[PDB]
RNA sequence: UGUAAAUA
């Protein structure tokens, strides 16, 4: 039941209310949208004794607030402004309940806030992260849990995350096409050890042809091209070779092709470009097709940018006559710029 | 001229 004090506050009868006046009422106010915003605001100016007064009360109902639409922000504010003993005490209230919280709309924010707020070497977060063991795939696919999984990878020591890696065994193809999985895979590639990522990268290479044309998979492949080891870059490039023209005209894979052109060796780059500028297969100039394609024109620009002088001259000579052509097409109207300021 | 997730 709504106390008179909260009713009175919601009616603006206490225009200069001070945190101290909420003794006994902290939990009630935290579950109220306006009272919660009030407590959030005052915690940022509150003295330490005042924070502690509020803390003593929030600790008593911590789990309840953590899953509350408005109270979860009060909990988060102590992960922001509390001392370590306070944070650890609150995290103690998460422990035992990590899985349900991680799947809960509000609880999942609390968990991420703790992970960002408490040093990874503290026994808690260790205990907290292990609670996800046996539930990793369910969390990864969940709209709330997938952020919790990403935050663990971002904040915790990679060695303790071996269970996540094992969880992904044989699932890297499927999860890379997944709206959240692809994000989880990318955090793994950024944060885990070369030993842990070995099996991930293996499965990525196995399905590169399929992943470069996927709405989410294309991002995972680009990530390896931008941040991976050269030997993995080289593997992805070998899958593109022979398929430049087709993949260049593809909404998703066109992007992968650009990254291949950028991140390949000079030798590899030259062979990719050769496939476009200096070959003959059909009554059409591969370059002509690409120039004015909505997606491929971007690939052509990267090639012009990255080409050796020789290959660039040929690309320019083969575009030169098609000025009027380009004119009509929207997409040729950056290629034309480079042409004019080259001749 | 072109693609990326859950609170008041």
């Amino acid at each position: 039941g709504r106390s008179r004090l909260l009713e009175d506050f919601r009616n603006n009868r206490f225009p200069n209310l001070q945190l101290r006046d909420l003794i006994g009422h902290i939990v009630e106010f935290s579950q109220d949208q306006h009272g919660s915003r009030f407590i959030q605001q005052k915690l940022e100016r509150a003295t330490p004794a005042e924070r502690q007064m509020v803390f003593n009360e929030i600790l008593q109902a911590a789990y309840q607030l953590m899953t509350d639409v408005f109270g979860n922000y009060v909990i988060q504010k102590f992960f922001e402004f509390g001392s370590l003993d306070q944070k650890l005490a609150l995290a103690t209230r998460i422990r035992g309940h990590v899985l349900p919280l991680a799947l809960q709309m509000y609880g999942c924010r609390v968990i991420q806030k703790a992970l960002e707020s408490i040093s990874s070497d503290q026994q808690v977060i260790s205990e907290m992260v292990k609670e996800l063991d046996g539930h990793v795939l369910k969390c990864v696919k969940d709209q709330n849990g997938n952020h919790v999984v990403q935050k663990c990878i971002e904040c915790v020591q990679p060695q303790s995350l071996q269970f996540i890696i094992d969880a992904f065994k044989g699932q890297v193809f499927v999860l890379s096409t997944h709206p959240y999985g692809c994000r989880v895979i990318q955090r793994i590639l950024e944060h885990c050890t070369a030993e842990q990522t070995l099996p991930i990268l293996e499965e990525l290479h196995q399905h590169t042809e399929q992943l470069v044309q996927d709405q989410y998979g294309n991002y995972v492949i680009q990530h390896v091209l931008e941040h991976g080891r050269p030997e993995d870059k080289s593997k992805i490039v070998s899958e593109i070779r022979g398929k430049v023209l087709a993949l260049s005209q593809h909404k998703f894979a066109s992007n992968v092709v650009e990254k291949c052109v950028t991140h390949a060796s000079r030798a590899e780059r030259a062979l990719l470009i050769d496939e476009v500028c200096c070959q003959n297969d059909g009554p059409h100039s591969a370059l002509y097709t690409m120039m004015k394609d909505q997606y491929a024109n971007y690939v052509v620009q990267k090639m012009i940018d990255m080409a050796e002088p020789a290959q660039r001259k040929i690309i320019m000579h083969k575009i030169r006559p098609h000025i009027t052509t380009l004119r009509k097409y929207t997409y040729g109207k950056h290629i034309l710029a480079k042409l004019e300021k080259y001749y």
